């Protein structure tokens, strides 16, 4: 579980959002595993804007964070999971490292801010869904 909390924005993975999510929903895109919601107050986190491809994410299935490279958002297979069958993913970035369904919306974090959160596992990779194209999260 996590979220990033941006401005009034809640942006959380799809598959987990709540009932609540959707009753104030901003955006959603299945395609990408995220969906934002609108909060009563301002949130701590601020959304990098850059084409790093280091930073650090948090594994809470090892109660660690880790410092990773990762791919460039882009276009994925990923295998069936417990929450996705077997589909393309967009705007996902690919690790080294552990991830188990639980981790997903755990934060990857570079030297600009929030990155992404955690949105895919397995065979030894952690996929990540990328938020820094989503330049409207800075404003309104
Ligand atoms: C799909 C997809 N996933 O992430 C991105 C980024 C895209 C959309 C578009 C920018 C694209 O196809 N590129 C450059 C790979
Ligand atoms: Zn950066």
């Amino acid at each position: 579980s996590g979220a990033i909390y941006v401005g009034n924005y809640r942006v959380v993975n799809r598959h987990l959002a709540t009932h609540n999510d959707w009753a104030n929903l901003v955006w959603e895109d299945s395609s990408r595993d995220l969906l934002v919601s609108s909060t009563t107050a301002q949130g701590c986190d601020t959304i990098a804007r850059c084409d790093c491809q280091t930073g650090v994410y948090y594994c809470s299935s090892r109660r660690k964070h880790y410092p990773v490279s990762f791919s460039k958002p882009s276009l994925i297979f990923v295998e069936a999971s417990e929450y996705y069958p077997a589909r393309y993913q967009s705007h996902l970035m690919l690790a080294v490292g552990h991830s188990e369904p639980g981790d997903c919306g755990g934060i990857l974090r570079c030297q600009h801010g929030v990155v992404g959160i955690v949105s895919t596992g397995g065979n030894g990779l952690v996929g990540f869904a990328d938020v820094r194209d989503l330049l409207w999260l800075d404003e309104e």
